[PDB]
């Protein structure tokens, strides 16, 4: 029994975290083989952040410009190369602790592992959403950037977040380790603003059925809807709109606690229109959005990982 | 900016992680040099846990009837005792992960994390408090017997905690790793309940500075309070005393915001009195107390370690 905000197991991409320093910018990078990832601004000074000429700033840097220390070793740099918002540095050794790993660009709604990394150190973990404007609601600091995130299957490693910009509302942006940023958002300080966010309503309904398989029930009302009544209720709460792939997707958690989706989307109305009255569920007097259906079966079924 | 509810780092842990099989029974156990600890009730059966006779059960195994897995390798056990309620299984084969380590004793109160294991292979990582009442709030299923809690210190792991067993409110009992149980629970089927829990005032405190720290600041009046009005009040809402001691480990927070310490008690006076009126803190429509000052600290300061 319970219930809490778990995140994957780190020791495998703690072995792949180093610092990379470039005059006098010092961020993480991610080392996998002989290559080490990492934000292109490492190359960029204070002066010059409103619109930097990536370009133009790294052709005056050579290999020797670039510092790539993993723990108290450094790391010779042998090439360097942009692509999309990060720097790829070759380096003259492999990483012998490199886990079988994928690059993977998630989808809205999703749910992965942040390690939290200082100075190529790791700091924590923790699990964060990518939320539906493209955003994390994360935990970084000044010196934060070049952070990866990250699911694990079975054996391998599926980086899918490395992380470059804070937001005004105190959320964040980064991009895949091809480079690309997730929603609109740019590397330049510049007017930017995460778009309207909308809540994550296949998750919330996962975490209901965490709730019932935990034991707390008291929520479960007796009636039924169809998906299209339920989806004009959702949306005027700003909750996304409910599919049928998503509808297919909780069957697990459907079959192992005998509640039909459509049932439970007519409880989670009543909580939408009503409120809780000041009860809990979970422990939470708010509706959880950031399990997906998978975290919430992988947790109250076991799986691990080798 | 940002805070999340951030666990260490596992990795130092992942390595040290084995799995114990004697006759039916599966759990997890610890491999530190060449010693497993694990639970001592490995060696019981279905029909015996109402009150097993550990010292007449374990004369009647020899050291090749525990079967200790480290991935796919087995360990040759080589010795065995008892301590208290766990086994120390000597192996043939010292860890060659075995990091820097102490056993502590936590008090309650204090934090640390959780790596979920099932046969031997984690699952996921957590943070959770020592409740008052010497359970924790855990996400343990069957099979994750063994499995630590742990904290880290630059370098050093310190295990404070090995899990045994869930209670009826759906928490979580077990020992520290010389194998006594923290509160007054036992290794039996019997009739065993949490004592009536109450809320870790200090670290309500330490968490509403961190809220400070990140901007959310609805919630600080303009008033101020003596320490023992205020307790009159923490005592009516079931928190626990706040000491002179818990104020002086809040000065750094206190420092950092320039709110002293008995002005924020002000302000969680009202708000205990009052509630909070349908807004958040930190995103939580509840106050949180499984934030440690210390733990505000690291994840507000960048905290890492090696
Ligand atoms: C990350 O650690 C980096 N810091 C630097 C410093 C100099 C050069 C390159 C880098 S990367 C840091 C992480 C941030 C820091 C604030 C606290 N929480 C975080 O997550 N990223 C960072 O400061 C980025 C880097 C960058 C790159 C190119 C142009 C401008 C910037 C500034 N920046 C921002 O995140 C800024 N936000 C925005 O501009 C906005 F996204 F448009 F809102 C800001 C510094 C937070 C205002
Ligand atoms: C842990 O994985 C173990 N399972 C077994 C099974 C056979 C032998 C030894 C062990 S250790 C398991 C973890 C539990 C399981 C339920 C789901 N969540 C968990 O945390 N521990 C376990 O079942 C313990 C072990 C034990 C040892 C000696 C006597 C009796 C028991 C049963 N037990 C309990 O936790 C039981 N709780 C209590 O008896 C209570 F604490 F008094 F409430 C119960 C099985 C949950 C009812
Ligand atoms: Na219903
Ligand atoms: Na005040």
């Amino acid at each position: 029994s319970g219930f809490r905000k778990m995140a994957f197991p780190s020791g495998k991409v703690e072995g792949c975290m180093v610092q990379v320093t470039c005059g006098t910018t010092t961020l993480n990078g991610l080392w996998l083989d002989d290559v080490v990832y990492c934000p292109r601004h490492v190359i960029c000074t204070s002066e010059d952040m409103l619109n930097p000429n990536y370009e133009d700033l790294l052709i005056r840097k050579s290999n020797h410009n670039f510092l790539v220390q993993a723990g108290n070793v450094q790391l010779r740099v042998i090439g360097h190369s942009m692509q999309n918002c990060v720097l790829k540095l070759k380096v003259d050794t492999a990483n012998p602790k490199t886990p079988k790993y994928k690059f993977v660009r998630i989808q809205p709604g999703q749910t992965f592992s942040v390690l939290a990394c200082y100075n190529g150190s790791p700091s924590g973990v923790y699990q964060c959403a990518m939320r539906p404007n493209f955003t994390i609601k994360g935990s970084f600091l000044n010196g934060s950037c070049g952070s990866v995130g990250f699911n694990i299957d079975y054996d391998c490693v599926s980086f899918c977040y490395m992380h470059h910009m804070e937001l005004p509302t105190g959320v964040h942006a980064g991009t895949d380790l091809e480079g690309n940023f997730y929603g609109p958002f740019v590397d330049r300080q510049t007017a930017q603003a995460a778009g309207t966010d909308t809540t994550i309503t296949v998750n919330v309904l996962a975490w209901l059925y965490a709730a019932v398989i935990n034991g707390d029930r008291w929520f479960l009302n007796r009636f039924t809807t169809t998906l299209n009544d339920f989806n004009l209720v959702a949306m005027k709460y700003n909750y996304e709109p409910l599919t049928q792939d998503h509808v297919d997707i909780l069957g697990p958690l459907s079959a192992q606690t005998g509640i039909a989706v459509l049932d439970m989307c007519a409880s989670l109305k009543e909580l939408l229109q009503n409120g809780m009255n000041g009860r809990t569920i979970l422990g939470s007097a708010l509706l959880e959005d950031e399990f997906t259906p998978f975290d919430v079966v992988r947790q109250c079924s076991g799986v691990t990982f080798q």
